[PDB]
C-alpha cells in the first residue's frame, strides 16, 4: 500500500551522463554507443541566444572545441552534427555502460522520469509528465541542459526528452533525442508564452483508481454519467476531453476496482463541483495528474 | 526554477540490491563488502509471523538455507548472524559495486530516498521522510522487504532505513541497517497503532523559502511573530514545535530571500488559520513538510 510519485531507477541513465563544453558554455550530453547528444544552444554565448543562427554559429566550430568529459576522463571527438535541435558528437569510444535504448517522441500526459544533471554530474530524479501545452514542470537549474527524460522497460531505456530551456513562467521545453521540440518552442532568448494548462483526464481517474486501491475512498459517490456529460463539466474546468480511448486504457484499473470508468468520472465531476471540502486524496489536496494509467497498474504491481 | 519531490540518483544503491530467499519466502537484501542486510522475518512463514521467536527459529537455519542471488548468479554464504531485527549473511564474495558508504540512523523529519525493489531488481525511486510518529508513508507491496533509504553526498551512500513492515493503516515501518527499528514498531503481526502525524514546520518552512526562491509569494504577508505565539498556533495545528535550533537552521534560507524566519512564520500562520483559500503554492494545495531545509538549498543550488 501507499502511492507515491515514484521515478524509474536512475542507474542506466547515469552511465550515460557526460559534460559537453563548447568555448566557455558548459552542459550535459548523453552518450550512447559513440555518440553524445546534446543541445545544439552549447555553442551560444548569452549574446548569440537572442536570435542565433545555429548553421551559421557551427562553422566556426570544430570537433577539438568540443570537450567532453565522462568523470575525470576526456573522450576524443571525431565529428559532429547538427539534427535538428541537437548536436551528435561522434567520440572514438563506445560507452562501455550503454544500456539497451531507443529513441521515443511521448505525446502530452505521458510521463516519465527525469535525471537533473550539472556538469555531466547526476543532482536528482524525479518524476514528470509532458503537460498538455508541450511544456514540463521540471526542476532546473544553470547547467542542466542536456539533462534527459526517460521511461524504462525491464532493461531498455526509453528516452523521450532533452531540457534545453526555461520559459519566464519557470516552465520547461525540450526536445525528443532527434532534437525536434516538444510543441512551438524554439531555442531562442525571444517571448515564447505557454498555452493553457489543461489537466490530464484520464491521468486524474487512473490515480482516483490508485486511490481507491489504496483506501481512499471517501470521494466515491452513488452517481453515475455519460462521456458526453463528463466532458461538458470538463471542459469548464479545464480538463481534457476524454475520449472512448482513455475509458479502453482504464478498463483494467476498472477491472480491479470494480467501479465503472463512467461512475469513476462521475465521482471526479462531484470532485470538481464541489471541491475537496479540506479533505486529501493518496496525501494531495488537489486531483493529481502525473499518473498515467500504465503508472498506477506498475507501481500497485510492483514491475521491476 | 521549479520544485520537485527529488530523489537521488539510484545507480550506487541499484548495485547493491541482491535477492534473499529463505525457504518460501524472498525479499530484498542490501550487498556491501562481503555482507548482505536483510529483514531477519525471511526466516518466517506467515503463521511465524504472529509471535515469532526469531532466535529459535534462527536455530533451524544453516547458511545453505539462505539462497543469495545478485542478478542471475548465485553467492555463496559462508556465515549468517543476527543483529536486532537485520541478518548478515557473510558471502564469500565482495560486492564490487560497493560505494563508499555509512549506516546512519535518522532523526523525525529527516528525509531520504527509497530505491522500492522486488526479488532483488529495483522497480521505483521515491523520496520520503522520517514522519514524527517513526513511520514513513512509502509505496511498497508484498516482495518489497529489504528495499533501502539513503542519502547520498557526493560520493558516500549513507543508508538509513531498510523497509520491514506495513501498519493496517498503509504507513510503513522498519529499521535502520543496524537492525534497530525506528519508533516502537516490532516484526510481529500484531496491533501495532500509530501516533499523531504531526507536520514536520522547519520543512514547512523551508518549503515556503523554495516558493519564494522559485516565484510563488502570494502568501507573504505584513506580519511577524515570535517563536512562542507560532508555536502556540503549530501546537493547535498539529505541527511539531519550532526550535531556535529551526531558526539557526534556516539561516540560510532567510539570508537568500532577505526573509526573517519569524516573518516567514507569520505567513505559515495565516496559511494555517486561513487555508489556502483554493490557491496553490509550488503546484501543492496544501503545505508540503518532506523537504528540509538541506534540501531546499541542494535542489535550489544544483548539487551533484
Ligand atoms: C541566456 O541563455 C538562454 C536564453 C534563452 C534560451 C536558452 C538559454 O540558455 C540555456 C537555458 N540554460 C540554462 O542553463 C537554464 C535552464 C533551465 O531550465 N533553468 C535555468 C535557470 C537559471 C539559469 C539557467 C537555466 C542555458
Ligand atoms: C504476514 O506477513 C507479515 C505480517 C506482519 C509483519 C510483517 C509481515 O511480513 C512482511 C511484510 N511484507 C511484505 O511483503 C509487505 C510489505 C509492505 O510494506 N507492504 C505489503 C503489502 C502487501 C503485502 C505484503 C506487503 C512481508
Amino acid at each position: 500500500s501507499g502511492f507515491r510519485k515514484m521515478a524509474f531507477p536512475s542507474g542506466k541513465v547515469e552511465g550515460c551522463m557526460v559534460q559537453v563544453t563548447c568555448g566557455t558554455t558548459t552542459l550535459n550530453g548523453l552518450w550512447l554507443d559513440d555518440v553524445v547528444y546534446c543541445p545544439r544552444h552549447v555553442i551560444c554565448t548569452s549574446e548569440d541566444m537572442l536570435n542565433p543562427n545555429y548553421e551559421d554559429l557551427l562553422i566556426r566550430k570544430s570537433n577539438h572545441n568540443f570537450l567532453v568529459q565522462a568523470g575525470n576522463v576526456q573522450l576524443r571527438v571525431i565529428g559532429h552534427s547538427m539534427q535538428n535541435c541537437v548536436l551528435k558528437l561522434k567520440v572514438d569510444t563506445a560507452n562501455p555502460k550503454t544500456p539497451k535504448y531507443k529513441f521515443v517522441r511521448i505525446q502530452p500526459g505521458q510521463t516519465f522520469s527525469v535525471l537533473a544533471c550539472y556538469n555531466g554530474s547526476p543532482s536528482g530524479v524525479y518524476q514528470c509528465a509532458m503537460r498538455p501545452n508541450f511544456t514540463i514542470k521540471g526542476s532546473f537549474l544553470n547547467g542542466s541542459c542536456g539533462s534527459v527524460g526517460f521511461n524504462i522497460d525491464y532493461d531498455c531505456v526509453s528516452f523521450c526528452y532533452m531540457h534545453h530551456m526555461e520559459l519566464p513562467t519557470g516552465v520547461h521545453a525540450g526536445t525528443d533525442l532527434e532534437g525536434n521540440f516538444y510543441g512551438p518552442f524554439v531555442d531562442r532568448q525571444t517571448a515564447q508564452a505557454a498555452g493553457t494548462d489543461t489537466t490530464i483526464t484520464v491521468n486524474v481517474l487512473a490515480w482516483l483508481y490508485a486511490a481507491v486501491i489504496n483506501g481512499d475512498r471517501w470521494f466515491l459517490n452513488r452517481f453515475t454519467t455519460t462521456l458526453n456529460d463528463f466532458n461538458l463539466v470538463a471542459m469548464k474546468y479545464n480538463y481534457e476531453p476524454l475520449t472512448q480511448d482513455h475509458v479502453d486504457i482504464l478498463g483494467p484499473l476498472s477491472a480491479q476496482t470494480g467501479i465503472a470508468v463512467l461512475d469513476m468520472c462521475a465521482s471526479l465531476k462531484e470532485l470538481l463541483q464541489n471541491g475537496m471540502n479540506g479533505r486529501t486524496i493518496l496525501g494531495s489536496a488537489l486531483l493529481e495528474d502525473e499518473f498515467t494509467p500504465f503508472d498506477v497498474v506498475r507501481q500497485c504491481s510492483g514491475v521491476t
